[PDB]
Order: C-alpha cells, then sequence, then structure tokens
C-alpha cells in the first residue's frame, strides 16, 4: 500500500506581495519532514491550487519537490475543473519527479457517472505514476462513492488510493469495506484530523489532514502508538485531534488559520493568503493562540 | 447531570396479529437491566413512536414503566408533529410514573425558530419531568443547533439533555462546548453506536444507540472501561461498535434489523414490526447473522 | 381524468379551543363552491392534518363531506407515518362518502423504495375508491420521482393522480412527460399557486393550491379563460398568482396567513392554528393587508 | 436597465484539437444578431469558461468581441475560483472593448460572506465596466441570495444585475422584489429557457439561457410579443420554452446537447466539447432530433 500514514497537505507560503515564498515554504518543509511525517502533499485545498495559476501551480511544484530531494514521498494536487489542465499538470508533476498525484473530481459542473469514470481513467492513462483520488464532497458537491471508487480502482492499477474528506464515519467505514474489500492495499487516508483514529481501528491507512502543518507531532505520534499497539496512547491523542478542528471554523476558506497556527506554534513565515481569501483578524488570531495553548501545543 | 450513560431506545416486541407483546418486550428489559444499562427508552425512532397511534403509546408506556418498577431511570418518547398531541403523552407518562420525556422537533412542518423555541417551552412547561431533546436531522430535516439547544436550556430549567442523532463529529464537539460550556451538567448523549467513545472523549455523557438492545455489553463495558481509565479497553470495544452499523444498511426502516438481532443474540421475541417497515428477509436475516459472528456477538 | 380544474387545500376553521367550528368551515366550504371550483380537499397540509389526532380527522372528514353534500367532488387527506391509520382514515373516508383519497409518502423515515411502493399498495388496495398521490419534497425529505409515479400508476389503476408540491418546473415537466405519457388519463395538480398557468401550458390538469381560499376567483377564472382559449386572460390571472405567494414568507408554517387573509378577503372566520403553529401578529397582519390590496384581491 | 431583453450564452465552438474554431464561432454570432438578440454572453458556462484556461478565455473574449464589433452589447464571462485571474480576465475584458463582464461566486471553497462581498466589491472595483453577478447555486454550492445582491447592490454602482440560473419561481420573484424594489434599473435575467415568460410577468428583464443557440427566435420573438402588448401571442412562445429543456437531460454535461442541436436547427458548426464533457452518441442525437422535430425547431 502507498501513500500511508502521515501525509501534511503543506501550506504554501507567500510573501506580502503574493509571490512564493521560497525560504519560507523550504522552512516548513524542512520542520514536517523533522517531524517525522511519511510524505508530503503540495497543492491540495489547504495548499491554496484553487487560486493559483497553472503556471503558478507547475513552479510550486517543481521548487517543491527539488527541495524536499527525495527524503520522503512526495504528492502533487493537480486537478480543477479544466481537464485538459488537469493532465499537463500531471505530466508536468511526473516529468518534475513528483512520487504520485492527487486528483479531486471537477467542482463545478457535477458531470455524469460515464464522464466522471471516463476523466479519472484519461488523467490516470495521462501518467505511469500513483494517483489518489480526493473526495471532498461538501465542496464538489459529488460524493465519490464506494462503489465508484471500486470501479475506478477494478478500471486502471494505478489509482491506488484516496483521501476521503467528509465528517462520516459511514463514509469511511464502507469505503474501507467496499473498495479494501476488493484491493486489500488500496490506501484509504482521511482529510479530517478527528477521524484519524476512527480511520486506523476501521481498518484504514493514515491522514492528510490541516494539522500536519502546525502540530504534526500529534498524528505521527498516534500513528507510532498505534503501529506499536499502545491504544490507549493512540487514544491520548486522538483526544488532541478530537478538539483541533474548532479552530478551522475561524474564517472560510480558512487557510489563514493554517498558517496563523503555523506562525504561533514556533515557525515565523509570512501568513500571505491568495483572494478570496484574506487575512485572519487580530481578535480571531488571538482565539486561535488560545485554543492551541489550551491544548498545550504552544 | 440526568440521563447519563448507556440509555437502549428498546425495541417495542409486537405480536404477528400487531398486538404489544408483554411478555417478549418484558424479557428485553428484563435482560437489558441485567446487561448493566444506566436506564431505558422507550419509543423512540427504534421503539416505532412514528408507527403507533397516542392510545397505543400511552398502553405501551404505561406497561413499560410498571414493568421497569423503579430499577433504572425511564424515559419515554412523546413527540411528533401534534403538538397537542405531545402535551398528552407527556403529561400521561408523567403521571403513569415516567423518570423523563424525549422530544424531537416537529418534523413535518419545519416552524420557525420562534414557533420551535415557542413548542419546546410549552412541552417543557406542561410537566414537571426533566425534558430531554432528540436532534434527528436526517429525519427532521431540520437541525437543533448547538445554539438552539442552549437558547433552549436557558429558558426552561427542566430542559437538561440532548439525544443528538447525526454521524457528525463536528456537532457533537459544538454541542458540548456551546451548551455544555454554559450548562456543566446538561447531558449530551450520541444517537449513533459508532460515536460513543468519541462522544466521552469529547467531554459528552454516552449514548442512546440501537445496539443497547442486542449487544448492550459492549456499550455497558466501554463506559465502565472509560470511567476505571482503561482507555485501551474502552478503545477495544469502541472497535466494536465501529463495525455494527453495518447491519442497519440492510433495510430501512432498520427497526426489523434490529429485533433481528435480538433473537439471534440469544433473546427469542416475535420480530413483527409496524407498516410501513416490513420483515427483514431471509437473505438479509443471514447476513445480518454473518456481521454479529464475525464481531464475536452470537 | 378525475379531481381535474380548481381543487383548494381548504382551510380547517377552529374555535379558540382547537375544536372544529362547524359555521365557520360550511361558511368557507360554501364560498368556494360558490366561486365555481371544481373540487374540495380537506386535511392536506393546508387543513392541519399533521396537528391533528386521527379521531378528530374522521370528525372532520365527515362534517365536510357531508355539508358538501356532493355539490362537487371532495377529496380527504389521510397519510401520515402510521400506516395502519392510514388505512382506517381512508376506510373511514370511503365510508363516509368522500369521492377519493390524497396520501402522501410517510415523511418520517425515508423509507426504501421496497417499502414505499408496498405502503401505496397496500393504502389503494384498503379502499375501492380513487387514490391521489402528494409529493411535497420540501417537508417529506423524499421526493416521489416521476419514474415512482409512473411505476405506482402502473401498479394500481386507482392511483390515478398526484398533488406536485414543488416550486419546480422541471419536476413538474416531467411529472406529466414520465406519467401523463404512460397514462393519459392521471392527474397532475401543481400544489403551488404560481405553477397552475405552467401546469395547464405543460398538459397538467389544475391546481390544489393555498390562494384557494381566499382568492379562488384568480384561479377558477384562470382556468376558464384557459380552456375558453383566452390565454392572455388566463395570463392576466397568472401574473396575480405570481404575486401571491409573497404572502407566505411571513410565518411558518402559514396556515396562519391564509386564514387572515380568507377574513381580509371578505369571510370572517376565526383563525385558530393548532400549535406548533401560532397566530400572526399585528404587524404582519397589517403587512398582509397592504399585499392583498396591492394585487387587488381586497 | 442594461443588459435587459434575450442575450445568449453563446456556445464556444472548437477544432478538434479542442482550439477555438473561429469561422464556426463567427457565423453563430451572425446568426444570433442577425436573429434580433438583444446582446451576448461569451465565456458562461454554456460557453465552457470551466473547462479553458486562462490565456484561451483571453484569446476567445478578443475575438468574439471583434467579430461583433458593436453591432450588439457584448458581455464577457470572468469567474473561477482564482480570484487573481478573475480581475486580470475582467481588466482584459475591458481593455478589450467588452461592454460589461458577468462574475459568478467562487464555486470550490463557498466562502464566508464578508469574503464574498470583498470579493465582488475588489472584482467591481477592478473595472470601469458594469459588472453582472451570475448566480448557479446547482453547481457553486452557495446561492447568492437577493439580501446578498441587495447588499452588493447597495454596495457598488457598477454591480448592475444578475443572471438567477435557477429552476425556483420564488427566488426570481424575491430576485426581484429585493433588489429592483431598492434599485429599480437593476437588471435580473432568468437563465433557464422555461422562466423567461414568468421573469417578465415578475417585473424582470429577460434570459441568458442555452435556447438562445439553436432557436434565438423563440425567446427573441416571445419578448417582442410581451414588450408589444400581445400577451397571448408570447404564452405561445412561451409553450414551447417549456418544453425546450426536455433536451438537457439527454446528458450531463449537456454543452454537447445545445452545439448538436445547433447543427441540426440549420448551422453546420463542428460540436466538439472540452474535456471533461464528451461527445453525445448516436442514439441520443436521434432522439434530440426527434425532440425539436417535435417542438416544430427544425
Ligand atoms: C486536504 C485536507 C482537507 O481537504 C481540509 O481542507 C487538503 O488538500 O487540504
Ligand atoms: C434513538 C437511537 C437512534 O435514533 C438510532 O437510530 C432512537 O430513538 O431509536
Ligand atoms: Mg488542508
Ligand atoms: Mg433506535
Ligand atoms: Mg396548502
Ligand atoms: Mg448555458
Amino acid at each position: 500500500a502507498l501513500f500511508t500514514g502521515i501525509i501534511p497537505p503543506v501550506s504554501t507560503i507567500f510573501t506580502a506581495d503574493g509571490q512564493l515564498d521560497k525560504p519560507g515554504t523550504a522552512a516548513l518543509i524542512d520542520d514536517l519532514i523533522k517531524a517525522g511525517v511519511d510524505g508530503l502533499f503540495f497543492l491540495g485545498s489547504g495548499g491554496e491550487f484553487s487560486q493559483l495559476g497553472a503556471e503558478e501551480r507547475k513552479a510550486i511544484a517543481r521548487f517543491a519537490i527539488d527541495h524536499v530531494d527525495r527524503r520522503v514521498p512526495v504528492l502533487i494536487g493537480t486537478g480543477g475543473t479544466n481537464a485538459r489542465e488537469t493532465i499537463e499538470l500531471s505530466q508536468h508533476a511526473q516529468q518534475a519527479g513528483a512520487d504520485g498525484i492527487v486528483v479531486i473530481n471537477p467542482y463545478y459542473w457535477k458531470v455524469s457517472e460515464a464522464n466522471l469514470i471516463r476523466y479519472f481513467e484519461q488523467v490516470a492513462d495521462s501518467v505511469t505514476l500513483p494517483v489518489m483520488l480526493y473526495n471532498f464532497p461538501a465542496l464538489t458537491g459529488q460524493d465519490l462513492t464506494p462503489a465508484l471508487v471500486k470501479t475506478l480502482a477494478d478500471s486502471r492499477s494505478n489509482i491506488i488510493g484516496i483521501k476521503d474528506t467528509i465528517d462520516s464515519v459511514a463514509h469511511l467505514r464502507s469505503m474501507i469495506h467496499t473498495v479494501k474489500g476488493a484491493h486489500p492495499h488500496f490506501t484509504v487516508l482521511c482529510g479530517y484530523d478527528d477521524h484519524l483514529f476512527n480511520t486506523l481501528l476501521l481498518g484504514g491507512d493514515g491522514a492528510i489532514s490541516a494539522s500536519g502543518n502546525f502540530a504534526p507531532q500529534v498524528s505521527v505520534n498516534l500513528l507510532k502508538a498505534w503501529r506499536d499497539g499502545d491504544v490507549a496512547k493512540a487514544a491520548g491523542y486522538h483526544q488532541t485531534l478530537l478538539q483541533i478542528p474548532q479552530m478551522y471554523q475561524l474564517d472560510t476558506p480558512f487557510v489563514n488559520v493554517i498558517k496563523e497556527a503555523i506562525v504561533l506554534c514556533g515557525r515565523p513565515v509570512s501568513t500571505h493568503v491568495l483572494p478570496p481569501a484574506s487575512p485572519l483578524d487580530e481578535p480571531r488570531k488571538a482565539q486561535l493562540k488560545t485554543l492551541l495553548q489550551q491544548l498545550k501545543l504552544c
């Protein structure tokens, strides 16, 4: 099974004038590798793919791949609505040296099931990389159902996992039973911090979740405790992860919150976010701070 | 805090000719008390309140109260759409000797916020009993939001808890922070088996969930282990509770599944259900059986 | 085709104690007959069926059928969640002299397709009367799709129409194409005032809508103009029906608004509504009066 | 009021390689001008904006604007998720000679109300052109409510209308009452063929709808009839518009259907569509032909 464990959706650090901040992104990447994560995911939702142009995304991905320098597996988010661009971005990722791509379903038009299957098959045909699907129905308005995902895994042998971003134990459970039941090494990762523990206990593989940016140790240490058989210890970290997502209510999008938390937790980076996100106000920054203090994370 | 712990939503046992089955309902109640539950809830969703007439509900509640004979706390479900009938049923429950009532929001019309608050205030004024609210937005089409619930707790001192039936860690989390933050002894119970463990870890109080009918020991032992500080043991029961809700997919309504599970787990009762539910077919009964066998519950 | 044309969901008039007001209700019935309606529907949503007990409903149906005295066809709404009661109510209706029954899908549990089909078949097999289906997905949480309705019409020759209460031209169009396509005499009536014109232009049959109570002349005149071939005239009445639903925004439920509108348009009936509805307050009563004035309805 | 009457979301014609087909597109533009439309809208949903890259969109807009050569007003759709691109595309549009821009709400993240208001204000402040808002909640997952649209019109004097793409008479009615009430010259256009008549009757201004492409005469004639006072005639055309959207059920996305319909109604343009849309298959082409024949459009 590929891309298991803790794989943060890495924030892209931008300068005050909206440019890729290479020193700050590079520092964050190094912090996360030092924290013992099992891979890194660039240009996910949290990485602001949807507010970046295609050439911008290529530049980011190349930089991030090159900086990681094969120390851990790298995933690149190459999706969007423009299917031709998805193929371009995904071929570019393979050419630049990525280890896999993560592809959401198109999220403007909710295309027919035939078109959707076709789309994923075409993307998967465009590269020899492993492809991780990305379900986020609260944003896409179209669920990648367990049956559909199994149909995709059946169709293309490089469709090898999913980031299932949904506050649903049933959806995770059923994704695992249905897809992993047919394909024991297909990877199921949850997209929310507070579902990591359950995802493991259900027979899934890990998480790609925002707290990997500012508190990776909590997930890293949970996974380690789980793999060590120290279930009580894992449960202790879970209690923390249960509380973290309160923070994400502070704004929408909450990309600003995540970057502010990176700062509060000891890594000073520019917190600039791309429109239509906006900077987090001071009152909510302090609120973030008290939540992190309460959980003993800064 | 009232009505904490494990409180099953007791199935009502009916004869083949659709009458209350007093011997079978009584045996079930006795099994559950023997298993160490903290209370019993009759005429919940699982108890088929919505398929029974008001006089039928009164007869059932009186029998059940009298059979329990004060051995554990008794809750009666008295809700519906007819508000005058809610008050009648609720006063009848107090007069018959119930320890509390559970009231869902009206679920045909989703009334205005003003009318909703008013409705709950009138119901709560009609009785001196403790009132537990019942959120089930998948069926009602109208969420009892944490803010609303706190407004209710603020308004009437006998509105003292909630059964929150939703596959959502966020909703449980926010119910707890918001309402228990203002009212530390307000009771939060989840309505799904697979949310008990998280509910406790979040600072909530228990569950009213269907598996309490056929496998109460799992929840009872989880709660006991949590209270003993044996987290790893609690997590072990949780792993079981994570899988149980697969069963409930076997039909809709799944009241038939629950009663079939009661039988398979060692209590032989008529499994008759009221229309528009229907008897579980033999193939699906066997499927239920293999699920219970796999979880080592029969 | 049975039950075509303008069929008001007649308001139930109650005294302050919540009991049936026979002179008030009778007067309203006589007003509507006199206005040229094609039929009368008692105990629909607007008639407060979901806030009445079974015995209360039977009394109301009996009285209304008896007052109408066969001057126009009479429909009784017999639905609920309690399917045994649905059968008792429907048989009671047939016995009491109704011309047909109107049955909504159970709206607590959204039952499986198999259970839903069976329910409707069982209700239709319980009477020799014609049965109109009732779709109100905003309230039920479960749409009666044109395919499902076709399946029901294919299955039982006494399932002979539908009240399609949805603000959707697509739904009405598809209902008419899919069901009337297969059953040319199946009746399709919209449930909203502002969809009558379109319903008729689409090949549908009329409306059961709330403004039937206080301004039946608009709908009766629209239909007469249409049947007479004066489409410009019909469109003129439609322009008024397009504006009327403004008023229903004044409260939820809006059965209070409908009765105050009956008063304001010249029929002094008691405006009492059953909980959890409540009295329309004086500012909103004044807004309603102003609206009715602007539309030339009082 | 700006941009009133019939303004087609013009189809973008491509060669098989997915590049702009200039003779095809030009011919379609000329057909539509020749049919009496009041304006032309390029790179709406029907124009495939969401499957095109930014440089491609600029090329297309430049070409279209230039071909129209000021014969009718020209709207360019400039939205997306990337707000910096939105500004660049809108400024490009103004520079290129467009009369106005059409901006949808960001449809990945459904941004907070503060962020959304800010977005639209920032986009409106980036140009001196008039700005039409674009509401398509079925696809965006986030409704531009009449209250929000009013707030936008109150905030910026160049936010001057909306394309309200929703199958809802209530939404259109309220949009018109809430916004045009405060801003009598604010333009309200429906986005669906079957709501044009009702839109005009409600006090609104016209339609941006797909049948503008292959049957512009129906809408143009309807509007002429209405403006002439011949409401019966207008209703006649409406009766065709009511039936047209049947065809859009043939595929999702249905941009393929629209181009095949342009071919079948006498204009042989290439029907290529960008992925993830795909070619309409021959059986469905034959159903489409049959439908257009039945409606007397070819
Ligand atoms: C994954 C995490 C999740 O979708 C929260 O936003 C990501 O790509 O950010
Ligand atoms: C409560 C349990 C929960 O609703 C499971 O379905 C009940 O009243 O049945
Ligand atoms: Mg993220
Ligand atoms: Mg239950
Ligand atoms: Mg009504
Ligand atoms: Mg279009």
